[PDB]
């Protein structure tokens, strides 16, 4: 399978189409009357040739159907050219890739050191199931800093053997980061102290593939739910892993063990979401800033937690600046009028949805001080924005303000 | 005033929103482009009727009228240029002359050369029609190759605005459907009959289309601009004699003129012709390694095809000519790859030709 | 495809999941960590082994998938083998097959003769629909006689040219048949007055084609709904004919047409029904069977509609002793006690469903001289019978019999 | 009392009417077979404990305990004979004395000859276990060969039933699943874990397991018939050394009695010994043309493969001798086709060998 053409590059947009093509391709036998269906495809033009000189009926009689069934082996090269990566193992969730990639490389009396906050169910993965397999679990808060991390850092390896580094960035809610390169960079401090570098592992969910790639700035892992946003479907669930061929090939065969690979049907239904992500990611993302134009200089709202609006002179965004190509689709604001009015604007919305990809989404992340410090107050309302017209999501968030 | 992208986040309600997409009141789905065209007609045909027609249809339609409503005792006839009023109007007489005018059925723009055909023109030619039969014939517009983005059909004439979901809306090449798309009270008709004979869209496929329906206005406006991209790129190519490609149709021109009208955009599906006669464009057409080559595959994949010597070879040479059919003439549908793959591939199939 | 293995003739039943398998395969690349899949064939005993030595992990590093996405061809040729017919082409629904059907051999001027009753979309077809092309139909209220048979063909061939002869058997409710035989007989007498043998078109829905094959009795087409009971479920719907492959081949030419084809969706599980048809139409049949006897002798029957029953002198009994090997699921009782009582018996049942395959169902096809001839009175309930447990059926119909 | 294949005519809707067949009060699904079996582990095992478990077990399985368990600080113990309450008895010993027994993890019958534990004597065995230390393990039953119809370990001192639904239950190479089922307090507990490393069965799949289970009893018993009419075959066949068939057991054996006492059928797997050695099987192997070379394709396909060179080649011989699997041993897999067609393809192939 084709990554040139000639000299030229291919693009992942249409290598979700191209990659893997000929292994998608079956054969039947031509018989008569003849007619063109919907799936034939021609090895030449003389093929087309001689298979409409049946359907013209001037001559009495194999031929090509493409369908859209991948191997989970195609999908994840697929994923894999998206990344930028190697290599690439596909999972039935988001919490089995993370689980997996957890069980490959953690023994009891290790610490998993990590950044906060973290999606919930990893949270409570690394609190109760790890915590009772003697996995310790140490945590940093300021994960733009080699220093705070440095700090955690020290505080973990006085626990015990630091075996995995696990970071999400950005984190739900508010955008925080953490510094991919600076934990590298203290990953390699780590290994000078104790004799073996951990594994870095960055749940890249809110950005990837398209706007973040932490494997280019020092992650050994990139891991995704592919449920919240690649897969565009809330009956699509999966999860992913991708890094360097030998770090997946060892979370492949704790795969293989503990059985969490994801199945034939949703990797066709994978396959057939990826050849829209970039259509899908892009649209999300400029719609995405057009309501966070909007929404700044609103009278009604009191801050934005948005990324390409941070001051130029800041950490986070010189950061921002270097690790990311966008700000996807997920931000937050804090509204005037703290909580009845953040209720009133939610139920006045008819086009954003209440809940917690592809629809546009509003929740009430509240609904004390570990809260502020996110930056969760009960003014706070999270958007999750979808495909919809930028002018129709602006005109209900307009009203809805209660304005 | 709600986007349709908006409003797409059973059959019955899939038809909603394709209604809500064409801006029409009702729609009714069907199995297949084709069956949506057959059960049409047959809610509106007896022995006896003339089906007015515009020139070229795709083939499956001239085959239904020429073969299965021929042997029912309904004739057809056609006209060629459906850009004047004049030549309209002269088959319209012709067709008065030997029947009753029942239906209009038009195509526009046409494939695989983009020929159009006035809808309003049409409308006032069935005014007349009326005037001189007491009835007015359905006025169905095979919108296919557009609709519903890029033109509406039913703001400009049409009773009916008529698809083959298979070709651009649906995606894929597992996904078949057709849909009428008017008035509650004319679609009502198509319905019924529907029901009878049996060529509704199985409820998985009604499932699959919902779901095709939350990308549509991305892929097609993607398609659209990469079809641009291409034109705009071979036009400026050594080895290309000729465009077919509305966009590029002289601003003074009558179908300019019309296009810009009629039209809000060219969509996805053009032709070009190559220098060196069939020879180069089999050679071309033999060398691509990222278009396939084939007919369609529901649109999110680009394909070449030649449809002289492939969908077009059994279509008499003087049609064949009128809308610039030529040996040399390949067809484009162009899909939703990254433009620089798609005019890297058509670069070096060229210098091959 | 093979229909022999060596002078061996296959079973149906193989042949679902065989005609047409090499089709069905898929390659992809052997890629360590190298586990076994859910999917993988081998072609050779050492291939296999060769794969084992990567699982085994002796060997660092093709291989053959089986799935299930059968062309409408191959399972088109599945149907014809259960059959016993040349040739065979699916459509959409039921209803687009038989309209296929008429559409592909009448023109104005003709007459369909049929029997009577028919399926009430096909009588609304022929009434409506067709009427209005100018085509007339002339009903035999008697299937069982030539002589009834021969008169209503005389009163046909005087309104116009008999290009169809359409025929259901046994139809619903009640079970009257038809002799398909006589039918034959009786088109080629026409066919002396005329010129022309008129197509006989069997509606063969309500037994096949395990336990009635029209075309080995006379018939010219077996048509059939797939979604009654080949299908095996309500999201499957699809039509079907078949018959001698010249006849079949002008069906197909008006389907492309019309467009009125099978999408390959619903090919795929169609190929997949087929592979439980023989267990599942055997087993309603003898659910069927069971049931009849427990129905039959019961205080509060009147009377029961069950072809095996009929009397073994009359000319009924006969016909249904040479034309089918079995009665199929569906019959129908007459209750003791009129409509109150049959009501009363339709809403105590617990298990049998109340609607209009697989699962058991109980209806009242009354809710008058028309419905009597028929043996539709308003004591009449008829019961399509599924695959449940025999007792179970038979607890639940005793203690509704409000008894 | 109603018959479960009545009652199978959300996730939570499959797990009901999968508790239903099994008789079972609570079940919970899975990815696969191989979650099922590491979810209902990690819910039970710490570090320090021991796994006591039969033999042989699946390879995915002997995997999982011998790699993955034994790096989180579990040992596991075998015992080779689950018929004899005295060597389940010794085996138990070994593993008090290296540390908490916490669950006793069995599989009967096992593949692919048959072997057969005591699950009511493993009960016994875990009683006295709770008497020496404490607790009572948890005993998981894998019951993938005959469940959920021709056996029920909860009825017999299982406290769980657990399942690749893969292999026999849903039919088709598709469908990948796996289950776990007993009390509802103890299949609350894997249902949590469950939750926290996301190994549920993906909607769709619950769906066509849904579907699946309408027909599960009557592919049940035709797979179970076929197979004892090819087993009846093979016994007389004068290319056959051995079968390995449960039915076929001497009436006086223990074996025979524990077969009869905990199955009410011996399903559709076993194996035979064919004369010749590894190159007479091999052969055999590949003049077949009906019945499939391969492990397994879902239940509904008749296979035919060659334990020792491939899914039992990395097991040390010692156990592989055993068990009986031998160079000359063939494993089949029989499925619902007509019998005569597989008798035929098997008839044909020996005469190859
Ligand atoms: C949802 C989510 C997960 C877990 O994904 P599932 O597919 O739902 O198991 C992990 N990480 C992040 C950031 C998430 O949003
Ligand atoms: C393909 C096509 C049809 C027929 O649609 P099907 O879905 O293939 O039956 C009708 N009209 C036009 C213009 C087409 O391109
Ligand atoms: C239902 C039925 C039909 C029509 O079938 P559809 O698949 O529902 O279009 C035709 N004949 C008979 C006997 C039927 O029961
Ligand atoms: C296949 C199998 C497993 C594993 O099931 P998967 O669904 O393939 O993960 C477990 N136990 C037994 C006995 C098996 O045969």
């Amino acid at each position: 399978s084709k990554i040139r053409l000639g000299n030229h590059l291919l693009h992942p947009e249409t290598q979700m189409l191209n990659y893997g093509y000929d292994s998608e391709l079956s054969e039947g036998a031509v018989k008569p009357p003849v007619f063109l269906t919907s799936t034939f495809v021609f090895k030449t033009a003389e093929d087309g040739r001689d298979f409409f000189d049946f359907v013209s009926g001037r001559k009495e009689p194999l031929v090509y159907s493409r369908f859209n069934h991948p191997n989970s082996e195609i999908v994840e090269d697929r994923l894999a050219v998206y990344e930028g990566a190697e290599s690439a193992a596909l999972f039935s969730s988001g919490m089995s890739a993370i689980a997996t990639t957890l069980f490959a490389f953690v023994r009891p009396g290790d610490v998993i050191l990590h950044s906060q906050p973290l999606y919930g169910g990893t949270e409570t993965l690394l609190a109760k199931t790890f915590f009772n397999f003697g996995v310790e679990a140490v945590a940093f808060a300021d994960g733009v800093h080699e220093a705070t991390i440095e700090k955690a850092a020290e505080e973990a390896l006085a626990k015990g053997r630091v075996s995995v580094i696990l970071i999400e960035t950005p984190a739900n809610p508010t955008n925080s980061i953490v510094d991919v390169a600076a934990v590298r960079r203290v990953a390699e401090k780590i290994e000078a102290r104790q004799g073996s570098r951990p594994v870095i592992a960055c749940d890249n969910t809110l950005l990837g593939p398209v706007f973040q790639k932490p494997l280019d700035h020092g992650a050994d892992l990139s891991v995704y739910s592919l449920t919240k946003y690649v897969g565009g479907h809330s009956d699509l669930i999966a999860g992913a892993v991708l890094g360097a061929k030998s770090v997946v090939r060892q979370v492949k065969a704790l795969r293989g063990a503990i059985g969490t690979q994801l199945d034939p049907h949703s990797c066709w239904m994978l396959g057939r979401s990826l050849e829209t992500l970039g259509l899908r990611m892009e649209r999300a993302d400029s719609n995405a800033r057009a309501i966070a134009e909007f929404l700044r200089n609103h009278p009604k709202v009191e801050k934005l937690h948005y990324l390409p609006f941070a001051d130029e002179r800041s950490d986070i965004a010189a950061l921002f600046k270097r690790q990311c190509t966008g700000a996807g689709s997920t931000f937050s604001f804090d509204i005037k009028g703290g909580q009845a009015a953040a209720f009133r604007f939610l139920n006045a919305l008819q086009i954003l949805k209440l809940a917690v990809g592809t629809e546009s989404l509003a929740s009430h992340p509240a609904a004390v001080d570990v809260r502020e410090r996110i930056g969760v107050l009960e003014s706070t309302i999270r958007l999750s924005i979808g495909i919809e017209h930028p002018d129709d999501l602006i005109a209900d968030l307009a009203q809805a303000l209660d304005a």
